């Protein structure tokens, strides 16, 4: 186990590209919980994830779940977009009876109740009703939260990861030489205190900051994401060898500055998977080929080597 903990950044980067500054902070925070220098009555981790969207917030969250608890299923997501009113609370903990399916339970509690070794992701944390924070704050004090039926749900074995892009438009400046390692984590801290109570922020083990990806990185994701496709082709002994520009073509169409790498997968679907099929069906690509994918003025181009 100690081998996993000391090496924690390697095991994480296996799926998460760059963000070393982000990755180090969570791996140091986790090393602190284990080894025993924390309050035991607190979740294994609480982190504020700040940065743009599409740049890996969730990836890390899934990865952290996969590497820390043996699976990406070990991660409960709650979107704070759908919890913005008085009727918010009653979903998270399931606060009837009488009121609809309380006999079902509350989804935060119930999820944590059935799967206590998990990673809980709250997105858009700013959107939540100020009433929701009290609930989340007690979860960080005692590490324990009583549901509506008087079942106390035990969060002490979890990792809580909140996301927001409140600090983003003032992190796109840091990016430009000006501000280096810290100073962004710190100047952004001032904008958070303008939205969040300090009783909440000082429970958070860390506010981690997530820089945008650069065309050399997008490229690296571009590769990882073919994996399934590549695997699936392999069964037919087909290889899929790309070209530098071809990679760049993907990224270009696949990376919205405000929606990060979110689009790319479908992009790959539309620009690469689609035409590929025609050819495979049309017999342009036979079983057992080295496909040479590349760019053109009407999009990607596929060629095969003169057999032999
Ligand atoms: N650092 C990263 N490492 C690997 N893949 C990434 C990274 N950042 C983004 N991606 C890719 O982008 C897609 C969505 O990323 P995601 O974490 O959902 O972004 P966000 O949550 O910020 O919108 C994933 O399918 C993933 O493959």
């Amino acid at each position: 186990e100690r081998e996993k903990l000391l090496r924690l950044e390697e095991e994480l980067h296996k799926r998460v590209v760059g963000q070393d500054e982000a990755i180090r902070a969570v791996a140091d925070a986790i090393r602190r919980a284990r080894a025993g220098l924390k309050d035991p009555n607190r979740p294994i981790g609480s982190f504020l994830f700040l940065g743009p969207t599409g740049v890996g917030k969730t990836e890390l969250a899934k990865t952290l779940a996969a590497t820390l608890f043996d699976t990406e299923e070990a991660m409960i997501r709650i979107d704070m977009t759908e919890y913005m009113e008085k009727h918010a609370v009653s979903r998270l903990i399931g606060a009837p009876p009488g009121y609809v399916g309380y006999e079902e339970g509350g989804q935060l509690t119930e999820a944590v109740r059935r799967r206590p070794y998990s990673v809980i992701l709250f997105d858009a944390i700013e959107k939540a009703h100020p009433d929701v924070f009290n609930i989340l704050l007690q979860i960080l004090d005692d590490g324990r939260l009583t549901d509506s039926h008087g079942r106390t749900v035990d969060f002490r074995n979890t990792v809580i990861i909140l996301t927001s892009n409140l600090g983003s438009p003032l992190i796109l400046e840091g990016l430009q030489k000006g501000w280096p390692y810290e100073r962004i984590r710190d100047e952004v801290f001032k904008v958070l205190q303008q939205h969040f109570r300090p009783e909440f922020l000082n429970r958070l083990d860390e506010i981690v900051v997530f820089r945008p990806l650069t065309k050399e990185q997008i490229r690296q994701i571009v590769e990882i994401q073919l994996s399934y496709l590549r695997a699936r082709l392999a069964e037919k002994r087909i290889s899929l060898e790309l070209t530098e520009a071809a990679k760049d073509f993907l990224a270009e169409r696949g990376y919205d500055p405000v929606f990060g790498a979110r689009p790319l997968r479908r992009v790959i679907q539309r620009e690469l998977e689609t035409p590929l099929a025609q050819k495979i069906l049309a017999g342009e690509v036979k079983e057992g080929d080295r496909v040479q994918v590349d760019v053109g003025p009407a999009g990607l181009v596929f060629a095969v080597p003169a057999r032999v």
